[PDB]
């Protein structure tokens, strides 16, 4: 037999014939067998580009191989002299017998390669296979069951996967295992290729980050200053909270933050979340990072709302610190607060989205949308804006217990070229930052006048409460009263604010009031004069009423002390800690420093070095001193997955790589950093990164994984009644880049060599210490939890009869015998 169907076999057993990912065969995949026929008599040798799918050889089941044969001829592979019409066919299933079943199958081989002839190409082919695939439920993408993730779990077919660690949603309070807080603590998946962050050499790379970061500029070899000072840290809700303890473990043996609140504020680090809980759990740590607080979400239900706002009242207590009658230190939670961030302004225009483009797939367009919200934001009558924006920043400017976060799409339109253009805002904003450099210190009492209408009072810098003497020399010449009402139709009254007693007979000026058509600042369109004066007992005496413009919808006010000049009272931190084992404390030295968000998602791609943000941040490194900012939160500066949706930063490639000249970031490149940070350094900010632990979307490469479906928590779920465990799943899980490959790990040895408690001390959630012994040059699904959906399907990775999978040993790949299926194999089997 020279000439037969043996010729169906591989051209030969290895990867140069047969597609397979780490050794193992799928149903979409491909192959080249030897020879090919269109009659049965007649063979012919393939040459190498003469490749067919493995779904006309070879098939999950007989159930399948007779509706693939059913579906073929259907679709226009018939030919009656080859025993294949329409109803030769119509009855064949699973029980018809074995032999009939391949002999009907390579009668149609033959008409399919009779079809490949007449197209003169497999173009057609491959597309009638992948419809064929789009009709089996488990040989479709829908098989993984949208919408979802997926977790990487332990087995001997993938063992390069298997894992002890994969701590899944050990969160918040959640570390050690055991939810007994009935309280919402977060859950371990978003979106995108989940690291596992329970794992000790994952935990000791987070390190090696981290050092890479606090030292880039001098560890590049480009600007020797312009390295990181802290990090704002991403989806701190969503990530094993070892790496919290281990991140302020490592900042404090670098830069010994425990024993001075110096030390410890010139290296500011905050935590993103939107749980409550949160706050306990950083408590209870001695606060490593600041808490994110929640009154953004009050600011906007009481100010922002067009109808049916919250009551004013709100603004005292829904926030982590209740500030009714704030007159202490050291009490509340040390946090950062926003009017805006970049997810909030998203959130706004993805639902602004969804009356533009209605219920459809966003992924094009819809600058419209953004063209609607600038005509809308200049209006009286906003659809779909915040209304009160100068107000909402007026008291997060004005609250004690606080770091608060400017956006930067409030003092500029987001979606210009950067900083090229100020928002309506501009002036608002910019006058009350300023303004808290000089005035804003001292205890806060804010007091209810009349169910809209709030009097916000700061009593000056030495300034307790409202009964105290001043200690500092300014105290005479500080603090600060906030008028913000909520009813645009509020009657005409006048008002009594107490300034404390330290304030007695003393002139003030009209910061900021509202006029008919906007805000005023020097008094011109108001109902007050330039100048009041406060009694005996230090009451200032204030008209307000009901406003109703594009920046006032309400009432806003605000009154500080007349000065000879410049003044700053900002309190300088101690060298000596008040309890010593906390990190941060909420007091007058943290509540000084003050948090800018330089990017927004909708940024523009720069159009010319120039525009570089980090080029234009270099340039105005002054101006955002000038302004009061001293704390720099920059954009994750990685390398980006190239189809991702705003390029913004959280879609990661490669951890260490921040950009070159010829492949540049949205934001430069790394050496326009160095030069930025130190620019920052040189105006006297600290400057931050956004440090990125929870996930890398868009690996490369892909790799045979076993994986289970899961629920965000990474606990099995059910999708519509169905579920599926222990599946083969051919996920893009590996890479890194040329970043991780030269810098994963280079600076465990260094970090074991000065600071060695940070591989002894051991884990909450693990009870073992990070491990540097395994430098990670490649992620791989080994160090992660798992992944989103990615709509490839679970059941293509072809199982031999016996139930076996199918191998193919190839140099990298070892783990298993060579055992393919006979049709593409056995000599042995075409010898019957
Ligand atoms: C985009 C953002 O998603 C997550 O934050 C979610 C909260 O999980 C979700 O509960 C909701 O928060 C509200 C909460 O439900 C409610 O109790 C409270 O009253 O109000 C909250 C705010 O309105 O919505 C937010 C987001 O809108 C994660 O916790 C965040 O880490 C995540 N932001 C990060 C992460 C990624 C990568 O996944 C980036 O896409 C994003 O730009 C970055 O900022
Ligand atoms: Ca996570």
């Amino acid at each position: 037999v020279e000439a037969g169907p043996w010729e169906n076999m591989a051209y030969s057993m290895d990867s140069n014939s047969i597609n397979n990912i780490d050794g193992y065969i799928s149903y979409t995949g491909w192959y080249r067998p030897y020879g090919t026929s269109q009659d049965g008599k007649t063979w012919y040798p393939t040459t190498v580009a003469d490749w067919r799918p493995i779904l006309m050889y070879v098939w999950p089941s007989k159930d399948v191989q007779a509706k693939f044969i059913q579906y073929f001829v259907n679709h226009g592979y018939e030919n009656s002299n080859y025993g294949l019409t329409t109803g030769s066919v119509k009855d064949l299933s699973e029980n018809t017998a074995s032999i009939k079943l391949n002999e009907v199958a390579q009668n149609l081989r033959y008409v399919i390669e009779q079809h490949i002839v007449a197209a003169k190409s497999t173009s057609q082919l491959a597309n009638d296979i992948n419809n064929f695939i789009t009709t089996i439920p488990e040989l479709s993408a829908s098989s993984e069951l949208p919408y979802g993730q997926v977790i990487f779990v332990n087995n001997d077919n993938t063992s390069y996967a298997d894992s002890k660690y994969r701590l899944m949603s050990r969160t918040i309070n959640n570390q050690t295992g055991n939810d007994n807080d009935n309280s919402d603590n977060g859950y371990e998946f978003l979106t995108g290729i989940d690291i596992d962050n329970s794992n000790p050499v994952v935990q000791a790379e987070n390190l090696n980050w981290e050092y890479f970061l606090l030292n880039y500029g001098k560890l590049m070899g480009y600007n020797p200053d312009g390295n990181f000072d802290g990090f704002r840290i991403d989806a701190a809700d969503h990530i094993d909270a070892d790496v919290l303890d281990q991140t302020g473990q490592l900042m404090d043996d670098m830069y010994h933050m425990k024993g001075n609140p110096q030390n410890a504020n010139n290296h500011l680090s905050y935590n993103e979340g939107y749980r409550s809980s949160a706050a306990r759990m950083l408590n209870k740590k001695g606060n490593p990072q600041l808490y994110m607080d929640y009154v953004g979400s009050t600011l906007g239900n009481v100010l922002g709302r067009a109808n049916n706002r919250d009551t004013i009242s709100n603004l005292v207590t829904g926030s982590i610190v209740n500030r009714q009658n704030d007159v202490t230190e050291n009490e509340a939670t040390p946090n950062w607060s926003y009017v805006t961030n970049h997810d909030s302004r998203a959130n706004l225009i993805n639902g602004l989205i969804s009356k533009d483009h209605p219920g459809a797939y966003k992924a094009e367009y819809a600058n419209q949308a953004w063209q609607e919200f600038y005509a809308d934001q200049k209006k009286t009558d906003k659809q779909y804006a915040q209304y009160n924006v100068p107000a909402q920043y007026a008291i997060l400017l004005s609250n004690k217990d606080t770091v608060p976060q400017i956006y930067y799409g409030d003092l500029y339109n987001e979606t210009a070229q950067y900083m090229q253009e100020k928002s309506i805002y501009y002036d608002a904003i910019t006058t009350l930052m300023k303004a808290r450099k000089q005035f804003v210190s001292g205890g806060q009492t804010m007091t209810k006048l009349s169910d809209n209408l709030i009097a916000s009072v700061r009593y000056g810098k030495g300034v307790t409460n409202a009964n105290s003497e001043g200690t500092d020399s300014l105290s005479r010449t500080s603090g600060m009263a906030v008028i913000v009402g909520n009813n645009p139709q509020m009657a005409e009254q006048t008002i009594s604010i107490n300034m404390g007693r330290a304030h007695a007979n003393e002139q003030y000026r009209n910061l900021l009031d509202t006029t008919d058509n906007g805000l005023t600042y020097n008094a011109d369109g108001a109902e007050n004069p330039e100048t009041l004066t406060t009694d005996d007992n230090g009451i200032l005496k204030v008209t307000v009423k009901g406003y109703s413009n594009p920046y006032v919808s309400g009432y806003l006010g605000v009154w500080v002390p007349v000065v000879s000049g410049n003044q700053d009272v900002t309190t300088n931190a101690a060298t000596v800690s008040a309890d010593s084992n906390k990190i941060f404390e909420s007091n007058a030295a943290l509540d000084s420093h003050m948090i800018y968000q330089d990017f927004s998602l909708y940024q523009p791609e720069p159009t010319s070095t120039e525009n570089h943000a980090y080029n234009t941040i270099a340039q105005n490194a002054e101006l955002f001193n000038n302004l009061g900012i001293t704390d720099f939160w920059m954009a994750p500066p990685y390398t980006q997955y190239s189809e991702s949706r705003y390029n913004d930063g959280y879609s990661v490639t490669d951890r260490y790589n921040l950009g070159t000249n010829a492949n540049p970031t949205k934001y430069g490149s790394g050496e326009e950093l160095a030069n930025a940070i130190a620019a920052l350094h040189s105006a006297g900010l600290k400057v931050q990164v956004d440090i990125v632990m929870n996930q890398m979307i868009g690996l490369p490469g892909q790799e045979a994984v076993t994986v289970t479906r899961a629920d965000n928590r990474g606990i099995q779920t059910y999708v519509n009644g169905k579920t599926y465990a222990n599946q083969m799943y051919f996920a893009y899980t590996t890479g890194g880049g040329n970043g991780q490959e030269t810098y994963g790990g280079k600076y465990l040895s260094e970090l074991q060599s000065k600071y060695p408690d940070l591989f002894t001390t051991r884990a909450i959630s693990t009870g073992v210490a990070p491990d540097p012994t395994t430098r990670i040059t490649k992620w791989s699904a080994k160090y992660e939890n798992g992944t989103s959906l990615q709509n490839i399907g679970i059941g293509l990775a072809v199982k031999l009869p016996n139930g076996e999978y199918a191998y193919l040993r190839s140099s990298d790949n070892k783990a298993f015998n060579t055992t393919l299926p006979e049709t593409m194999s056995s000599a042995d089997y075409y010898a019957n």
